DNA sequence: TTTTTT
């Protein structure tokens, strides 16, 4: 037969071209998987493997229309579709596949076999992976400097560090973390830091995706979020003031699925897969429209309490209870760290993080009680129990307190339990929470029939 | 003679491409048809059978060139059109088609016969396709945790079997389920099976199909839904809080009928074919716009009620009404079924149901008591007769209660209405519905004459 | 208004 099918069919034996489900062609070339919606790089890869093929081909690969032939021939030998992106604990670069197992580096052919489709942006570099380096130390003390290793810091140093390591995993997480502290504290010198480690596998969005419903017409907010390891949404408007749009519940409920609903310009795809840790940077608490047993699971709060001040203002913050500990700030630290001067210092202690933790599996557990919102509902869960047949016997006593044995159950009265609650609940600054529990639960037998279904912990204890 | 016309010719002999009725060619490739309006499919298949002609034409098909010439031909000869997916009972796979009736499996010429123009996107493998088997034995144990097989739960257990079942079958269905529960109960692990277990055939879309207008402009998510089997809607939000929309009465009647009317972008096709099973996950009841006998019709509510917590939070689970029981929760499970380990089993499980229910043939029915917001409408059918010519003769003592005759025809004026009415239901809680109720089905006689056309059935009983 | 469409 004819050299340019056989070509074609050489070429297409080393794998070295692949089809997904999406539409769209991948090509391994410089030891990095490529595609590109509107330039058909096959013809790169053909230019770039004819030293591999023997003499008597590659002659025939300098002219640009048998190059164009052989694409035509690959493209009608290549059938069926392959899936990629199935190894959660492998991070990519630009020349090759870091192991996060055991921190074994892997290129070429070893690092063919993990189909990644997303890449760091730069080249990978042994000689900067160390742990002493004179950069180590710095980036160490800077660290240390914005999260102190107190016996009172503990907790908080270690959420901080799970939360910072989890953005190597290519897997879906359940919960998103909020960093709450006052200004010039530390919290964008963070998001720098892990940008200038992670290169193309972050992104920041706006806060429509918290605020607005995000499948009514094209949001490239959401669509850009496809295949993103770390997804950062920083500086969130005071609700106190009039007009500020409150925080949607549903929105954090869809944005913890392993798939996400959106469609970006000129667009008929709606499917988006969610590999992303999502993390809120602000100075004020959140609000929520509906606060639910739903919404209290998906919910971490990182705590941030240092100042870098100026020396005139020092004496001013040293009065303030927002902050534990005040230093001198160094002008030059943010043009080093725009240099990528601790890049891999950075990501060798995000690894060795991630060795401390995520290694048997990867989770994230909320933390519920840093939230002054949901105290109300919290204590609520330690003070009143469902009524439930086991309670009828012990009646008599409770018939002394007031309960009423209504369709042979015990029940309490609103108006008996009104005040019953307002004994543990300050009724003015908990105004607006016990009339909105109270409706959500009322039970009206009659017009003049009044009554709810649950009973006190201290009442049902033997005095 | 033309070489290249007699090969069209005997390609076209074979019966491997054909004309559909919306304007797309399918091509038989791999046992199984294929079509897609941005790749040359046809030129796929002449490369594909060239080993199937003699060999002084395999030699010419090596040209792409001659391909398109081929090409050509064959899209000349092609004058008439098929229909396609016309048999209900068929499961398509990537190599084959499965018959649900006797359980045989298909392939090559026998199942071409069935023109099945989507597939599950895998291959089917009968070694895993077995009832015994450890995976069957570890599937039975979620299953049951999550339905228990008790008395009170027979009848939803056995709804929730059809409805999961009913994902097999390429017919209409004329329902809508809403899988109700609390948090933490097991209502996305389904999902997830399910799409593990049908593959392409699964679809999620936005919550826009259920409250935006679904025929203004491109609408990509009612658009992607064309020949799918199951559908699923996620996380609607409460609304009780302000500002959220409410369902669209009539949105739910047009995802009943056989054809949906939606346009994708650059496309003029308008018309949908419905096959899908539209299954909608909650954590709150829906509320509707209207309610009317044509919704009450076409609702379906399936429970959940057992809860998976973590050894800290089991304390309170114990305590909250909305459990029935409390096991300890697996922290490995989401990673097997992201792995398809339980794919075959649930598989072999879902054809065994469908085998119980559907054999005879296939039908949904709804559930109109779970809804409490139809709990007034269905009792005022049960208290209210209409008046007839029968009732005149009765009037004798129909006159003591307070009953006046207005043209010939029983009638009860407005102002003793009430009273009666309030017997039954209170006026703090159903107050819009009455006065809704009295607005629009208020009639008068004169300016101050008034009357209704009911009589209660308790007054046509003699006290 | 703007994606839509050209
Ligand atoms: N370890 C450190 N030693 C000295 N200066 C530091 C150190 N870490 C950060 N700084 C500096 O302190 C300042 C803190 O600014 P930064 O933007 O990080 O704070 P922030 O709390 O995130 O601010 P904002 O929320 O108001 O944007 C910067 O000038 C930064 O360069
Ligand atoms: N039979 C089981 N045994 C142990 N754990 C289970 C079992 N079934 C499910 N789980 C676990 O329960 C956890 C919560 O279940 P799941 O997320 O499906 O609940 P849900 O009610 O659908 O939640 P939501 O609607 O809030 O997303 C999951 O992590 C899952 O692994
Ligand atoms: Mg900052
Ligand atoms: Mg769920």
């Amino acid at each position: 037969g004819n050299k340019l099918f056989n070509i074609a069919q050489r070429i297409l034996d080393t794998n070295s071209v692949l089809l997904t489900e999406r539409g769209d062609h991948i090509v391994w070339i410089n030891n990095s998987w490529k595609f590109n919606s509107e330039e058909p790089l096959i013809t790169k890869l053909i230019l770039s493997i004819r030293h591999q093929l023997p003499k008597e081909y590659s002659s025939e690969l300098l002219c640009p229309r048998k190059r164009k032939t052989v694409e035509a021939n690959i493209r009608d030998m290549l059938v069926d579709s392959v899936e990629t992106d199935t190894y959660p604990d492998k991070l990519p670069f630009k020349n090759g596949v870091l192991d996060l197992v055991d921190g074994m580096f892997y290129s070429g052919d070893d690092a063919k076999k993990y189909t990644c489709t997303v890449s760091t942006g730069f080249k990978f570099d042994d000689t900067k992976f160390v742990e002493d380096s004179p950069e180590m130390e710095e980036l160490m003390n800077i660290i240390n400097d914005i999260q102190p290793l107190t016996d009172e810091n503990k907790k908080n140093r270690e959420l901080y560090e799970k939360t910072l390591s989890s953005c190597l995993c290519g897997a879906t997480k359940g919960c998103l973390t909020f960093f709450f502290g006052e200004t010039a504290t530390g919290k964008s010198t963070t998001k720098r830091l892990l940008k200038s480690a992670i290169g193309d596998l972050f992104v920041e969005t706006g806060q429509t995706i918290l605020t607005d419903v995000l499948d009514k017409g094209p949001n490239p907010f959401i669509a850009n979020m496809h295949l993103k390891r770390s997804v950062f949404c920083s500086e969130l408007p005071d609700f106190a003031c009039s007009g500020s749009k409150k925080i949607r519940s549903d929105n954090i409920k869809k944005l913890t699925e392993p798939c996400v609903i959106g469609r970006p310009c000129f667009s008929n795809k709606i499917n988006n897969r969610n590999h992303a840790t999502i993390i809120i940077d602000t100075n004020y608490k959140p609000v929520f429209d509906r606060i639910d047993n739903a919404l209290m699971r998906r919910i971490a709060v990182v705590r941030f309490r240092t100042h870098f001040s100026q020396p005139s203002g020092r004496e001013a913050a040293e009065n303030n209870d927002a902050y534990d500990k005040v230093k001198l700030l160094d002008e030059g630290l943010d043009g080093k760290i725009q240099n990528n001067r601790y890049r891999f210092a950075f990501l060798y202690l995000l690894v060795k993080w991630y060795k401390k933790y995520h290694i048997p599996i990867m989770k994230l557990y909320p933390t519920p009680e840093e939230i002054p919102d949901f105290a109300f509902y919290l204590k609520i869960g330690t003070l009143l129990v469902s009524s439930s047949v086991k309670h009828i016997p012990l009646m008599t006593d409770l018939s002394k307190k007031g309960y009423i044995l209504y369709d042979n159950v015990v029940t309490l009265p609103l108006t008996t339990f009104q005040q019953k609650i307002s004994k543990y609940f300050n009724s003015r600054l908990f105004g607006h929470d016990i009339e909105s529990f109270i409706n959500r639960h009322k039970k009206f037998a009659n017009v003049s029939d009044e009554y709810l279904q649950y009973i006190f912990i201290e009442d049902i204890s033997s005095p």
